[PDB]
C-alpha cells in the first residue's frame, strides 16, 4: 500500500504514480538528488515528503515498498538499499547494467523475504496477453517465426541520457530491446538461446551510442525472432507478429506505453481482430505487484524476468559490437 519513489522521473510522473493511486496504494515520499527539484516535483504530484537521501526514503517506517526509476547505473545500489531496509522493490528496466548485479538483486530480495519485480509493462497489455493465449490455444498451430517492430522517435524532452554515456546505461539496446526480449518470452512462452545483430548511430546517439538496432534471436524451440528497435524513426508504427503453421497473429500499434493496438488472426478461414479487454498497462502491473506483497502471486515481471531481458540485451550488445553470435546465458 505505501510507496517511496526513488527518482524524480518522467515515468513515475506520467504513469506509475497514478497507477499506484488507481490500484489502492499511496506514494508517501520520494527522493531526488536535488532539494529544489524534489520539492517542486513532490508538490507537482501531490506527494507529502521529499528527501535528498536514499536511506531516509528507504528507512522511512511509513514506506512499505519502493519504486526505482532513476537512470540505469543507480538501479542496483538503490534497490539493494531498499532490500537491506526490508522494503519490497519495483525496479525499472533494465534491471541493472551487468548480469552479476541483476542476480545479486534477485538473491538479496529472496534472502530478505521481500518482493522484487522488474517493470516490464508490455506483458501487461491485453494485446500481448491475447496473443499469448491465442498461441497456447493452438490458433496458429506451431510457431515458426516472430517479428517485433519497436522503431520509434525519442521525443525532444528525452534526448538526454538515453543518447549519451553508454557507461551509464544509454543506447537503444538497453532501453528498448530489453522490452522486446521480455515480450517475446511472455508471448512465445519460451526462452531465447542466442542473438545476432547490427547496430548503428543514425544521427541521434552522441559518440559511441547506438540509436537503432536490428537483430535476430534463436529461441529454444527453434523459432527465429527478428527485432527492430530505434529512437530515430518518426513514421514507423509499432508491431509484434507470430507466424505459425496454421495461423499468423499480427499485432499492430502494440509496443507503446498506452493501452492501444489491435491483434489480427489470419488463418485458412480469413482474418479477424481478436477481442481485447484492455486496461492501463501500469495499473495492471501495480495491481499485480500489490497482490504479490500481500502474499498472493508474483509481480507481472519478476526480478528473474529482468535478469533474462538484461541477459538478452547484453548478448545483443555483444553481437552488434563483435559481429559474432552471442549466447544468452543468465547465470541463474
Ligand atoms: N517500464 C517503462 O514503461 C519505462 C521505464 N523507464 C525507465 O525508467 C528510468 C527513468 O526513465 P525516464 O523517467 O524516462 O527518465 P528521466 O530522465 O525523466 O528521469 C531519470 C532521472 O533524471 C533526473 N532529472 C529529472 N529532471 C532533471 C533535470 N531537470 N535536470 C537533471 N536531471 C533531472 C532525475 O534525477 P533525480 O531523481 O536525482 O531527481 C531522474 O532520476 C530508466 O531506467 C528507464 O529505462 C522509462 C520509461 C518507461
Amino acid at each position: 500500500n505505501r510507496w517511496g519513489l526513488i527518482g524524480a522521473s518522467t515515468i513515475a510522473r506520467e504513469w506509475v504514480i497514478g497507477a499506484i493511486r488507481a490500484t489502492g496504494g499511496e506514494v508517501v515520499s520520494m527522493m531526488s538528488t536535488s532539494a529544489e527539484r524534489g520539492a517542486a516535483y513532490a508538490t507537482e504530484n501531490g506527494i507529502g515528503k521529499s528527501v535528498t537521501s536514499v536511506e531516509e526514503l528507504v528507512g522511512d517506517p511509513d514506506v512499505d515498498a519502493v519504486y526505482v526509476s532513476t537512470t540505469n547505473e543507480l538501479h542496483r545500489e538503490q534497490t539493494l538499499a531498499a532490500i537491506r531496509a526490508g522494503k519490497h522493490v519495483l525496479c525499472e528496466k533494465p534491471l541493472a547494467m551487468t548480469l552479476e548485479d541483476a542476480r545479486e538483486m534477485v538473491v538479496a530480495a529472496r534472502e530478505a523475504g521481500v518482493v522484487l519485480g522488474t517493470n516490464h509493462h508490455l506483458r501487461n497489455a491485453a494485446a500481448h496477453r491475447a496473443m499469448r493465449d491465442a498461441i497456447a490455444e493452438g490458433r496458429i498451430g506451431r510457431p515458426i517465426a516472430a517479428r517485433v517492430f519497436h522503431a520509434v522517435y525519442l521525443p525532444p524532452h528525452l534526448q538526454g541520457w538515453r543518447l549519451e554515456r553508454p557507461e551509464a546505461g544509454g543506447g537503444v539496446i538497453l532501453d528498448i530491446t530489453v522490452h522486446d526480449a521480455d515480450t517475446l518470452r511472455f508471448v512465445l512462452n519460451d526462452d531465447p538461446a542466442e542473438a545476432v545483430a547490427i547496430s548503428h548511430s543514425a544521427g541521434m546517439g552522441k559518440e559511441g551510442v547506438e540509436d537503432g538496432v536490428m537483430g535476430v534471436l534463436r529461441f529454444q524451440s527453434g523459432v527465429i525472432a527478428q527485432f527492430h528497435d530505434a529512437f530515430t524513426t518518426k513514421f514507423a508504427e509499432t508491431g509484434f507478429e507470430v507466424h505459425g503453421t496454421e495461423g499468423s497473429l499480427i499485432g499492430r500499434n502494440v509496443m507503446t506505453q498506452k493501452p492501444v493496438g489491435t491483434v489480427t488472426l489470419r488463418n485458412a478461414e480469413g482474418e479477424s481482430q481478436l477481442p481485447l479487454d484492455p486496461a492501463n498497462l501500469y495499473e495492471t502491473a501495480l495491481a499485480a505487484f500489490h497482490s504479490a506483497i500481500e502474499g498472493h502471486g508474483q509481480p507481472s515481471a519478476t526480478g528473474e524476468d529482468g535478469v533474462w531481458s538484461l541477459a538478452t540485451g547484453l548478448a545483443v550488445v555483444k553481437a552488434a559490437a563483435t559481429g559474432q553470435a552471442a549466447e544468452i546465458e543468465t547465470g541463474l
